[PDB]
């Protein structure tokens, strides 16, 4: 059971749409194919940065609209932006 | 530079969000994306460790309690 299927990636082999979770699985599978103790932060960092960049670009940098769209408060959005030196 | 797909996983997230935006009120995008990324992460690590929660938590860098809360959140418990 998965939460949603609205996030899909376009991959040309011609162009096929597959669940984003599949890319995550593949990336992890390749990663394992080579002692890790920070896998969550690793994956989190790889996901939050593009998410923040895309949303901020979409709302034309309006921090409040970006927060509403993301379902988080203004404060939380600000610490995430700063974490990645995006502020 | 460690998470890539056949490259960086981040590019696939960007692509996904672009496809999603074309589909557009939305106010749960963070959880929406997190759910699509944490569930498979949990699936893959638990599989890697043969369902050993302690080993999975240690690999992930989180305590066992947090791992169990995450698994439950996604109905994987």
């Amino acid at each position: 059971r998965v939460n949603s299927d609205v996030l899909t990636v376009s991959t040309v082999n011609q162009v096929t749409q597959k669940p984003l979770r599949d890319s995550v699985k593949q990336a992890l599978k390749n990663y394992f194919a080579q002692d890790v103790n920070d896998l969550y932060e690793l994956v989190l960092a790889e996901v939050e940065q593009p998410l923040l960049d895309m949303v901020m670009q979409y709302t034309r940098d309006n921090q409040t609209r970006a927060a509403l769209m993301m379902g988080i408060n203004r404060g939380t959005l600000r610490k995430k932006l700063k974490k990645y030196g995006m502020n």
